[PDB]
């Protein structure tokens, strides 16, 4: 095609806040493209090396009653919560695994229409509430784009609610590359899922309304070729022809506790790579 390799090297982990406070929380989020495939691909061994405090997973494709038994070889993340489509089938699904149990775990966004596909887990902790999300793809041919706009609004209002109570951290596959810098080929994707003006706009609305800051882009406003997903086809990863779909968005109040927002480009196991957040809470 038009694209050859574009180099990207994630900078070293900055593990102290701007006030010099060492990070006390490490959160890892990962679209795993199937819990069972991911595990087969050694996803868990990378999790152990990373040693996060909280691990959030998206697209587990796994019924909450058919969890791989390997998920018990994680003694460090022993508190495990799962949401999968209410029809009990093998698609979508998210996970949240935690060293410490949260004060409370909830599922969905309190909207029946939007709560049947196991897309959202809310884990409330002392100083903050963590949400992980697997946002509805707009669909091939954009046949799900109208629903996705419904989804975007409900979700945006629900999050706005949470944040009014506690500092918010939202992470996961938000199924949109916000701006042109967020994907390798903006020009050819303006009509495809992930880069419609509708989706880009909803991400923008999400940021101002809650409000939320894009942790990675706040720290690296001018850094290009930083992606978290590459299609399996066309040898895309190897050419770094990708999209940034995975994010950590923070309440502005958490910005002084932001140490770094990382993209683990080399970590294999899915068509997305892990992202990792360091906070000094
Ligand atoms: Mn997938």
């Amino acid at each position: 095609a038009s694209e050859g390799p574009a180099l990207y090297e994630d900078p070293p982990d900055q593990k102290t806040s701007p006030s010099g406070k060492p990070a006390t929380l490490k959160i890892c989020s990962w679209n795993v493209d199937g819990l069972r495939a991911w595990i087969k691909k050694k996803g868990l061994d990378w999790v152990k090396e990373e040693a996060p405090d909280i691990l959030c997973l998206q697209e587990t494709k796994c019924s909450e009653n058919k969890l791989p038994a390997e998920l018990q070889e994680l003694p460090g993340l022993s508190h495990q919560y799962w949401s999968a489509p209410s029809d009990k089938e093998g698609y979508s699904g998210v996970g949240l695994l935690s060293r410490q149990a949260p004060l409370k775990v909830s599922y969905g966004i309190g909207d029946e229409e939007h709560d049947q596909e196991g897309r959202v887990i809310v884990a409330e902790f002392d100083s903050f509430v963590l949400v992980t999300a697997y946002v509805p793809n707009a669909g091939r041919g954009l046949v799900r784009l109208e629903y996705r706009q419904r989804w975007d609004e409900a979700f945006r209002k629900f999050l706005k609610g949470l944040a009014s109570r506690k500092p918010l951290v939202l992470c996961g596959d938000l199924n949109v590359a916000h701006e042109e810098i967020d994907l390798r080929n903006p020009k050819g994707n303006k009509k495809n899922a992930g880069f419609t003006p509708q989706e880009r706009q909803g991400f923008g609305e999400l940021l101002q309304a809650v409000p939320l800051a894009d942790s990675f882009r706040h720290l690296y406003p001018n850094t290009p070729y930083a992606y978290t997903f590459w299609t399996y086809m066309m040898n895309a990863r190897s050419k770094n022809v990708g999209w940034r779909l995975d994010y950590f968005l923070l309440s502005h109040s958490l910005l002084p506790a932001l140490c770094d927002s990382k993209i683990r480009s080399k970590a294999l196991g899915s068509d997305h790579c892990p992202i990792t957040l360091y906070l000094a809470l």
